[PDB]
């Protein structure tokens, strides 16, 4: 048992300060099943398994009804636990800006203990909020433990007279859509306890006007789901050829020989064309809804602080804007930003694991060269326009939330500016994520393009050589990954880069004594970074490959069930399927926790940051250049946290351009 998570006080329990240890032990070399640890007897598939048997003992005592049910009365404890640990880290949360407007309100007419009260009220919030999502996986881990040994269980006692894959994919796709409804349930109940008193708090600070603006901005919640909804359609649309050009490839691939014998390889190349044009017509729409769901995502906001202070001054002729007030409602709007935006999410995942829910009752009762050849794909105008209007985009990101200080202290003038710069921030904003998404789809065109055209090309040495699996499975994989995820993830690793690297140069403009501080903490941030990225790279592999022997024993056992039932060899199937779910199990706990260990540290150095700038900035004043710095700096954490978290997830999906190169450079018959 490595996985000693229960086994501190609370303490280490609450900053995974154990883990450290782990790290840097797996930092040196490499991570293997004798290092990771065994489950604890609080967390087995058998501990689990029969906690769940005795919550349904206890319903049948008094469908799907009764599953949910079950599953309260076995995981609820813990279950309303994260709940409350999220429920609190949300209010602690909200705890900030009416900080941040105290502090200014302070300085521009009892600010330094303000500060020092915000500082202890952020590193408490994020340590909670952590402690939250860390005991919401737990136990939705420990959910889908105990469901893959209970449907294994009712696979044992079936009859012969009943769809193995409909079995396999019900362990594969079903729980895991349980277990992750499991992980955002906290969220289903603290986001709109959280949207309810971000738009009371909104309200109480800037009056009347504060209420247009947070309708403004809950406008931002229906039409991401919308867009959510409209965007799994085109997947599926885009799934069904992607299945048929996929079916084509395997039939070039498998007779390849009689087509280079007969020379008919070109006219079966063009038909796969055919299709592959098709598929990307399909692509177009997919990817102009997710060019929309950004745009929207990040243009929302900025138009409801338009239309907020504006509104505010010239349509109401209301109070006018102080830095105290202005900054607090744009620092509350900043914390209503993401629960608006991942509300669809979790009503999704809600309808989705529901319906699992009723499905398992059913059957129940029965990497540098990669990106530069990326980059390089897709030619210098592209790139030189995506670049640029990253960078201008963020850079009139942060000239507007500069103008507002300059606004607080002509007033007609100001709102004109104002409202100038806010048009332009969108326009340029809907410019950049129409170039990333246009980018991705021309570059995924030309490397599909080059990848068959070059292995058309090549000699059948090559094709007896390498294994048909992988030759098909380039095609069928990677070029997916490069069709859908590149795009988004690259776009996301840009603004979280360039949301960071702004947040500390406005902070830095502000207080021109923080930059010095900023290099130690840099240094460690860098430091946590790196370790991170190599454990989080172990593990990460780690837990996929342990998934591929549960899902195959599943497949197993419904194959040969009547044999393993002659037998009578039940007992011993049983164990082994206990022994790989949990294996799978500790893959997945360890990996969750090196996650939290990271968002922690970043957390950390976020609350660092924050209480230097507010420290310093409240010194240098002792206006609304401080509410400024006191902003960005207060939300420096989460672009931290979710730029590393987007490194990770980019390094891995980058992997898959470099081995699709790396089979581009294949050699070539003399044609
Ligand atoms: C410009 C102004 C305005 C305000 C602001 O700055 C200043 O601008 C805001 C900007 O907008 C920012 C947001 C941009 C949008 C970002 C969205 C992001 O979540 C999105 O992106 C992924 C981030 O990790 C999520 O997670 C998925 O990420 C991928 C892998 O990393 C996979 O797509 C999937 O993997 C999993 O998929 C499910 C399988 O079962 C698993 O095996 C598998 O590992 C993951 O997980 C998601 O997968 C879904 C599949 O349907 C499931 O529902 C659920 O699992 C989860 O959802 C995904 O879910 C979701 O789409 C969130 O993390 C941060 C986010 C919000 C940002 C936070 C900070 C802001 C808000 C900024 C800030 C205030
Ligand atoms: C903050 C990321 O850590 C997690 C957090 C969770 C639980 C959780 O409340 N998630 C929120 C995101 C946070 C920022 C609110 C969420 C809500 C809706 C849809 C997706 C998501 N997401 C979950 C996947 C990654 C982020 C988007 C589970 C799992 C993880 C994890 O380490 O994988």
């Amino acid at each position: 048992v490595r996985f000693l998570q229960p086994f501190v006080n609370l303490l280490s329990k609450g900053t995974y300060w154990w883990m450290n240890a782990f790290i840097k032990t797996a930092h040196k070399k490499p991570i293997d099943l004798r290092a990771i640890g065994k489950l604890p007897i609080a967390m087995r598939a058998l501990t689990n398994y029969q906690r769940l048997c005795v919550a349904f003992d206890a319903q049948a005592r008094k469908g799907a009804r009764a599953i949910w049910r079950a599953l309260c009365h076995a995981f609820g404890r813990r279950l309303i636990l994260s709940s409350t640990f999220r429920i609190l880290a949300d209010l602690l949360g909200f705890a900030g800006p009416l900080c941040i407007f105290g502090i200014v309100d302070h300085l521009g007419k009892n600010a330094y203990v303000l500060a020092v009260l915000l500082f202890l009220a952020l590193l408490l919030q994020r340590t909670f909020l952590q402690a939250s999502y860390y005991v919401a996986i737990e136990t939705g881990i420990n959910l889908r433990g105990a469901i893959q040994t209970k449907i294994y269980n009712k696979i044992m006692h079936l009859s012969t007279s009943n769809t193995a894959g409909q079995i396999c994919n019900l362990v594969a796709i079903d729980t895991n859509q349980l277990m992750w409804f499991f992980f955002l349930c906290p969220n289903l109940w603290a986001m709109p306890v959280q949207i309810i008193v971000g738009v009371i708090l909104l309200y109480y600070i800037l009056g009347v006007s504060a209420l247009i603006g947070a309708a403004v901005i809950i406008l931002l919640a229906p039409v991401q789901y919308f867009v959510a909804t409209k965007l799994s359609q085109a997947q599926r649309s885009t799934l069904e050829h992607s299945n048929e050009r996929l079916k084509q490839t395997n039939e070039m691939l498998r007779g390849m020989k009689l087509l280079k014998l007969y020379a008919w390889e070109s006219i079966f190349c063009s038909r796969v064309e055919v299709t592959r044009r098709k598929e990307m017509t399909s692509l177009r729409a997919f990817a102009v809804y997710t060019s929309i769901s950004i745009f929207m995502n990040t243009a929302i906001p900025i138009a409801a602080v338009l239309i907020t202070f504006v509104g505010h001054v010239s349509f109401f002729k209301e109070s006018d804007l102080s830095p105290s007030v202005a900054f607090a409602s744009l620092s509350l709007f900043h914390i209503l930003v993401t629960p608006l935006f991942l509300l669809s999410s979790v009503v999704r995942s809600t309808v989705k694991a529901l319906v699992s829910v009723q499905k398992l009752s059913e059957f129940l009762s029965s990497p540098w060269r990669a990106c530069t050849k990326y980059l390089s794909s897709a030619g210098i105008l592209l790139l030189s326009l995506l670049v640029f209007s990253q960078l201008l985009k963020h850079m009139v990101l942060v000239a507007i939330d500069y103008w507002l200080a300059k606004w607080t202290d002509d007033q007609s003038v100001y709102a004109m500016v104002f409202t100038l710069l806010c048009s332009l921030g969108i326009v340029l904003c809907l410019v950049t994520s129409v170039t990333v998404e246009w980018t991705g789809l021309k570059v995924a065109k030309r490397l599909h393009r080059s990848l068959l055209n070059r292995i058309i090309l090549a000699p059948m040495r090559f094709f007896e050589t390498t294994p048909l699996g992988s030759i098909l499975n380039r095609f069928s994989s990677d070029c997916n990954t490069i069709d859908q995820h590149i795009p988004s993830t690259l776009e996301c690793l840009s603004r979280s880069t360039l949301l960071c690297v702004s947040a500390l140069t406005v902070i830095s403009y502000v207080t021109p004594v923080f930059l010095v501080a900023l290099l130690p903490l840099a240094v460690v941030c860098y430091f946590i970074q790196k370790y991170f990225r190599v454990a989080s790279r172990d593990l990460q592999q780690l837990d996929d490959t342990t998934q591929l022997p549960l899902l195959s024993h599943f497949a197993e056992t419904v194959e040969g069930l009547t044999t393993i039932r002659a037998f009578r060899y039940e007992a011993r199937f049983q164990q082994k399927l206990l022994e790989y779910t949990d294996s799978n199990n500790i893959a997945s706990l360890f990996l969750t926790a090196a996650n939290r260990w990271l968002e922690v540290r970043m957390e950390y150095i976020g609350a660092c940051v924050v209480l230097i700038a507010a420290a310093t900035s409240i010194s240098n004043s002792l206006a609304g250049l401080v509410g400024l710095g006191l902003t960005y700096a207060l939300m420096v954490s989460n672009y931290l946290n979710w730029m590393v978290r987007n490194l990770a997830d980019m390094e891995i999906q980058l992997g898959a351009v470099k081995r699709i190169h790396a089979l581009l450079k294949t050699e070539a018959e003399s044609y």
